[PDB]
């Protein structure tokens, strides 16, 4: 019912070790909570699952769906994408 990842960022050198989400929690609202750490702008972040073997699952999740449709388990890794502009 909840997961444990931790957060990269693209554009960055910072990661975030250790982040607890509902699998019930929309793409959206994680993208939220991740602008308190990392400040891109959600309109301008995609969010790529990386399981724990370093394998991608999902290069974009959709902010519609549910962190738990795309199978999220603990200690995979939730990559931001920073595509904001100049």
């Amino acid at each position: 019912s909840v997961v444990k990842v931790s957060l990269t960022h693209s554009a960055s050198r910072m990661r975030v070790p250790e982040k607890r989400y509902g699998l019930a929690q929309t793409i959206e609202s994680i993208k939220e909570n991740v602008f308190t750490h990392f400040a891109t702008p959600p309109e301008y972040m995609q969010l790529q699952l990386i399981d724990d073997r370093g394998i991608t699952i999902e290069k974009n999740m959709a902010n519609d769906k549910q962190l738990g449709y795309y199978q999220c388990r603990d200690e995979f890794v939730i990559h931001v994408v920073d595509l904001q502009p100049s």
